[PDB]
């Protein structure tokens, strides 16, 4: 499967359509089709790529700085995140966690 991921950044007032393969992550399927996205270690192992899902779904379970309840509330590490569904996801939310 491919799955569309839109990708919306509201300080910026963008929203940019993707297509991503379900065996490559979302941030990778990003940059590839022109849309740098913040991160750091690519790993799963900080926040710096961080998005909050609107809608959809995802297969992150290579991530492990997300804590249970933060998972629960939509957060999702993009560098590490198959999509498992057509997405629509929230951009630049790092500084959403604690
Ligand atoms: S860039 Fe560090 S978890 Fe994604």
């Amino acid at each position: 499967a491919t799955f569309k991921v839109t990708l919306i950044n509201e300080a910026e007032g963008t929203k940019h359509e993707i297509e991503v393969p379900d065996d490559e992550y979302i941030l990778d399927a990003a940059e590839e089709q022109g849309y740098d996205l913040p991160f750091s270690c690519r790993a799963g192992a900080c926040s710096t790529c961080a998005g909050k899902l609107v809608s959809g779904t995802v297969d992150q379970s290579d991530q492990s700085f997300l804590d249970d309840d933060q998972i629960e509330a939509g957060y999702v590490l993009t560098c590490v995140a198959y999509p498992t569904s057509d997405v629509v996801i929230q951009t630049h939310k790092e500084e959403d966690l604690y």
